[PDB]
């Protein structure tokens, strides 16, 4: 399992210390939002893998300027390869397509490819960019999973090239915000792994889960545009133990967060034949997000202690 690495807390452990807790846990991989030098030193020979983000204030530069792509490389990449395990460059993170900077993602990506196929890396990190569920039109079933028009017009050139080079799209997936906005008809059991039998049948794909559910949602759309080959990583996906509502709690974040991990290796209906590669949101609860549930994603306190214990 991955897990992501968010830093806007004003009291979070050095990066040391974070890569060592993510090594004495087992975790395996990590997301990064931005390229943190500190972040990325403290990786060196940590055999963590790494889904890095280019900041969303990079973006247009490594569309639109033709050296910004190859110096950000090898400023964030080639100065810290091979000793840190690079695995993705996500370019942009939920801006497709309602952002005025989608405009540049599949032109940023195009560039940073270049960058890495001259180095002979681009096999081993793989570019792609980060979306939300936002993209999907129809949902229910997951075989009707098909991409807005909006999105379609951003993603369909977007997931030929993915295809060409073999890179997933990267999706942002949480049930807890389907259950949240469904009161009455997404159950809470869905939602965490725990329902009993299949709650949507859908000819020979039978869903007992609603992480499931989206993830296959988005494989039906990309089917519909070049992408039958191109798998899904989740990038996200998390349940806030505190500042919502009382299912916000550390027995239910507990269970959603535990479950996942137990799920993910037997992949989805659709795609079962493999582990869908998943990044739990988030390492530590981070004080300096929107007062509520945004503050308490955490798997651990500040100070180290697990919020609520995990197998990784």
């Amino acid at each position: 399992i991955g897990v992501c690495y968010g830093m806007l807390g004003n009291n979070l452990p050095p990066p040391s210390e974070v890569v060592s807790l993510y090594k004495s846990n087992n975790i395996a991989r990590m997301r990064l939002y931005d390229p943190n030098q500190a972040a990325l030193q403290a990786l060196r020979n940590s055999n963590i893998q790494v889904l890095l983000d280019v900041p969303r204030s990079d973006v247009q530069s490594l569309a639109s300027n033709p050296s910004a792509a190859g110096d950000w490389i090898r400023r964030n990449v080639v100065a810290y390869w091979p000793s840190v395990s690079f695995r993705y460059i996500a370019v942009g993170n939920e801006l497709i397509p309602g952002s005025d900077l989608a405009q540049y993602i599949l032109p940023a990506m195009r560039n940073i490819y270049n960058a890495l196929s001259s180095a002979g890396l681009q096999n081993q990190i793989k570019v792609s960019t980060a979306v939300d569920t936002g993209v999907l039109g129809t949902s229910y079933p997951p075989s009707a999973g098909a991409f807005s028009s909006a999105a379609q017009a951003y993603l369909s050139p977007i997931v030929q090239f993915l295809a060409s080079n073999g890179a997933p799209l990267l999706v942002n997936v949480y049930p807890y915000f389907s259950y949240t906005g469904n009161p009455g008809q997404i159950s809470l059991p869905y939602a965490l792994f725990t329902a009993s039998g299949v709650v949507v049948q859908d000819g020979r794909f039978s869903y007992q889960n609603l992480f499931d559910a989206i993830v296959d949602a988005v494989f039906a759309a990309l089917e519909r545009v070049g992408g039958a080959n191109v798998a899904v990583v989740v990038s996200e996906s998390g349940w806030p133990s505190a500042g919502g509502g009382a299912e916000a709690s550390t027995s239910n974040a507990q269970t959603y967060n535990q479950n996942l991990i137990r799920h993910v290796g037997g992949g989805t209906p659709r795609r079962p034949g493999k582990e869908i590669e998943a990044y739990i949101f988030e390492m530590f609860n981070e004080n300096q997000k929107a007062g509520g549930i945004e503050q308490n994603f955490g798997l651990f306190y500040p100070n180290k202690q697990p919020v609520y214990q995990i197998s990784f």
